[PDB]
């Protein structure tokens, strides 16, 4: 229990980590797991907080390109240790007063804190995660982990080849 | 260290526990602590969750009535698991569309659970806390200590009684 | 066994803690236990000592309006460390000579400690209990916590709307 | 740590253990220390419990006999479980009606339980002490240990013969 | 094992130690048990040596007034830790000479040291026992404690009297 | 110990571990430090092994952009659980034979694993690493990890996009 | 403490461990210590009891040919688990009446078993020791050891051999 | 598990530690187990590293004797700390550059360093193996072990007479 | 693991330690057990070491009484540190240049040091045995301990005379 | 402590374990330490034991090949677990009757068992050590262990030839 060293179970290679929780999908609440996504690609990012003073380029930028990752076979979700009802506020508040607006990708919420442990990103002095963002393919088999400090963000077209790339793998053996 | 058992810090007729955060005060954020409230009187709430589907009629009573409680000599505080850009965008929603709307009591942040457990409080489950309230005399000692299930919640004028109660037993003797 | 802390088995929203013991009703000693007021609504609450020099309003405000906790399915029952026969010298003994007189409120005997160990009141270096109240629905589940500092004792009016709330939320849902 | 083998404290020839209380000394509370009888002899009782429905001889024996005590420069002490309030309220009921009456013996107070455990006589299951005497010299050495069973008392005349005959071996040797 | 305390197996109102050994009685070798008492009341007490420079008074005492034990159903037997031989040799031994003289009174060899720690009577840098007594019921129940240090002895009177009492309690209630 | 969870003593806005070895460096061995490269960024990579039977379009493409990232002030340098023989020997094969050819980036050795293990890259089972890449400030603060499965590897347009980025947080403020 | 084996601290060609008692000498109670020996050959031996019914022809033989001992600078000591009031009586009688008589070998009382544990003689289960004899030279070093099963003895022309051979020993080299 | 001591698995006259891997055979890479070898004596043999700047006399030498070995029913086996990647390049280089050229000794992979720590010769700080060699039976039993330094090598004479030796032994008795 | 005390399971009254081996019994190699000698006395001793420059007069001259010993039913055995390889050189030595010559008493080796261990009489600091000596009936139990410090042996009378003790006693009971 | 692995203080390329005894140099008894070799190099080898059966010809080799040793200033050690009286008579008996005769190889003494722990080669069952041999060079550094199984025996020839690779090693550096 070395701070956050036992906490983490992620693991690449290995069978991810389980969660569970609420989401807002759609401006409804949901219930959601990861085996939800068992025989599809899912791309599973955590973002610090909702509701600050900086744009949520990252969200909006992977909502816009939905159907280039749904086009490959693959789903993404968004959490966060906010409330599902932070969430539909964020949400349900115009873009022009610093909100979401409509967003195409799920909100999940991890109010225990527990998912932010399970994957090592949660911050104890803080009380949120840092950026994050992991791959996990048909068979919820951890890929990729990608681990920022906190003011830079990830991009999509990054993600994009590296799912295309695993999928390449999966399928044929190897390029030269 | 099970539960809320060796967790909870809070003991009666007993020096507070020691809480600092960052608050909402008058729609700045600021840095409180617990000390800053030294030679006065002290009541400190906590309140499950913002954004919810249940008008905070707590809040806004305990907002509203702030004059009879400063007569007396005495601050109020409420705390949360939010953050302060949780309890910002609470304050600045119009309370028409379900936000708080302004107030004058301080919305203080507890995105670290820290004070939660202090005072045993935090739902492990829940990932929030339950409505409870405590009393600070003059020299940061715990006077009163009340706990409600999660649907109920407390009374201004009770708190106003218990604390006149108190301040009368401080002044004189044991009344007949 | 930190001091206090791992003493008391009392949780909200949990089962509370058993307890039996002898009891002076209607001036006979009788047994009670806990599950005989299953089905049924109970304030259970505890005072420091009999015999004192300070008046025993409390008790006495309860018993005399014991016809309006009854009108709302509700038991109330008293508890201290002292021994059946002490309690019943107590009320035997006039109101005037500062006795209690005649009362409606059972009394019920803790000489072992126990009780007052399981609900975190008994208080090691005094050698009885500080002023405790704790409200238990239909089910045995502890609904409600209230601990004071020993001179500040509790009102009627206070517990009868707790109560009502109480009762309300278990048969309608939540108020706006 | 058994239940009452640990606890005990008293052995004979060894210092005997040290308490402090609050006594009721001809009808007023007093602080008395077992360092108060230094440089006499002291016959320090327990008895079970007040306001019982049995008649307390052996407390209105030992004061009304107290002067064949002082005269071989000794002091007696009754201990009980009670509080001194119950002590209070023992004496000043009328014997008639079941009280003590007055006394000339102090009625020493273990609400905390603390005394009854040093010298291992607190009965747990029962909440109260059982019958024990016990003999401390003008050195604070205990000499005699006498335990009955709830039911049977001492004798004044045994007392007096067992405390003549330890000043006589204090004094001389060895009797043929 | 903190000096004598954990060691002592004689607790008031509990099933008294078993004990076995060998006695010199009516002067000859014989084997004894704790359970050949049973039904029938027993007066068990040590002293410290044979063959001192001190008269036995307290043996001479019981043994001649065995007649009125033996009228109220109980018997009587002494213990101390020298061997049988030793018994024997004190009792063969004129009573001008120092010796025991003829005894009806068993007397029963601890020479194990083990019934001496049993009863918690043992002094360890003695090599002896103190000067102890105990009462055991028709049942084998341990009713009266005794401990004397070591220059002063037993009164058969006294014992004649609790047992008694402690059979009248037996037959009836409690005597007013 | 648990598998590969203590080992690692890799964590972000921490000083990144420290590691030394011997290094090819423009077919000479060398020795090198982390501290060597102090006020300076690096971008620190593993790769799985040496003479395999792919092609290390990786280190040839991060070689040959080499002149680009040393105009943002930052150093690279791959490492490898082989030995400073078999990195010399492989670069001293021709690429057309199934080796490195020349290469302007230094070529680090673990040997004794102690590098892989820090960094949380080693593989037990397989006696390699998997495809790690870690970005070190100035200040030698851990920034970013990538940890990708074996098959896939980096792009240095994305490595060169974050070390932009991050510098231009360290320079300004945030970019909205 | 595995039974007797880590009692014992009788070891040979190492200092004989320190006892110290009451001796029955010449008739008087004295005070015996083994250091009080140094300087001078000591035979040290144990026997089972005194007042059996079997001739302590051992003791007497050993008393009958003293000058043959000491004529070789030489003491001889008995001991036995008896008190020394138990030795007097035992010698105070005759051995027509199966006593010692007059004897010149000094008595030592082992009480409190303590002499016998250090030399691993004592039998638990039997309450006193074994047959068993020891030798120990000017300087405290024990240079024999001999033990026997209880029916057996030790006889003095075997000892005075034993001793003279030590004393050649010491004086000069082995002899061919 | 002090240092390199617990590790060792290697005893004489024990059945030899089970070890598996990858080998390069004949130009070809191959799984090899040591239980492939019953039925036959075989020598297992390490060395430091390949490719290194010194001449490998030892296998160059055991390799073109290896008939010598073959006509006496004895296999031979080199072991090294590097992949099957880096053996089959040093085979692959040509003599004249520094590498191995043809060989008919198997080389066998330690990549995981298992193998050499269940047979003493992994060194922690160098991250390889010293120059060590085992005979083992028919039976798979270890008859002996040979650990020189890391400059000095081994000699295919000596390894020849000792396996001779040892089948000679195991034909018929001892040799005059 | 006391040094030595531990270690010895000799003791009297009880089966004594069992031991097996090699002897030299005439002149030839013979494997020897402790129950071989059950239904009849042995007398097991022990012996400093072989070859030394003192003569061995002891297994002499219980070689030559060995006639007398068996005329009681009864055998010898002698026991050392040393091989059985070294045991016959020293008997098939002549004793005019330093040997023991022809011997009738079965010479034990211990050269593990089990039985030296077992018996209590292994010296640590010197690698070999003091001179001691057991005697062991027909059943197996030990009955007789002699311990010599080393420069000092035993006598082949008192041995004798020992054993018909312990035989008589077996037969009869005690003697006057 | 498990078996032989733990007790082995011998490792490459460390001080060799220190070593002091008694040995039979010329025919005569002296003290030998492994310091006593400091400036030279050391053949230090253990043989099982003596007067045994087979011819000693690892020992006469030795010793008739002293001078070539000698000239490469190296000295030869001989050990076993046998007494320095062994050796003596070992060496004193006639080499036609099974003996060594005269020898110029000292003969160690490892009677305690403490130098074969040390150096790893005590064989516990049969009660001393394997063929094993050790290389120390000028300065105490162990340079080469080498471990036969019992039967087979150790060259002059090999030990020579690595005693001057050895000092080759050390005058310059590698050879090609």
């Amino acid at each position: 229990a070395d701070h956050s060293l036992h906490l983490s179970k992620a693991k690449i290679s290995k069978p991810a980590p389980y969660w569970e929780g609420t989401a807002v999908i759609d401006g409804e609440f949901k219930e959601l797991k990861l085996t939800d996504y068992r025989g599809k690609y899912l791309v599973f990012f955590f973002y610090p907080l909702d509701f600050t003073f900086v744009c949520p380029t990252e969200i909006i930028a992977f909502g816009d390109r939905l159907e280039e990752f749904r086009s490959i076979n693959t789903e993404v979700v968004a959490c966060s240790v906010d409330s599902q009802f932070t969430h539909l506020a964020w949400i349900n508040t115009p873009r022009r007063q610093g909100g979401l607006g409509p967003i195409r990708i799920p909100l999940l919420s991890d109010l225990t804190h527990q998912i932010s442990k399970d994957y090592g990103v949660y911050l104890e002095d803080s009380g949120h995660t840092l950026r994050g963002l992991f791959i996990i393919d048909d068979k919820g088999i951890l890929r990729q982990i990608t681990l920022n400090d906190l003011p830079v963000g990830r991009s999509v077209d990054e993600t994009l080849r590296l799912v295309q790339a695993f999928q390449y793998t999966d399928k044929h053996g190897e390029v030269c």
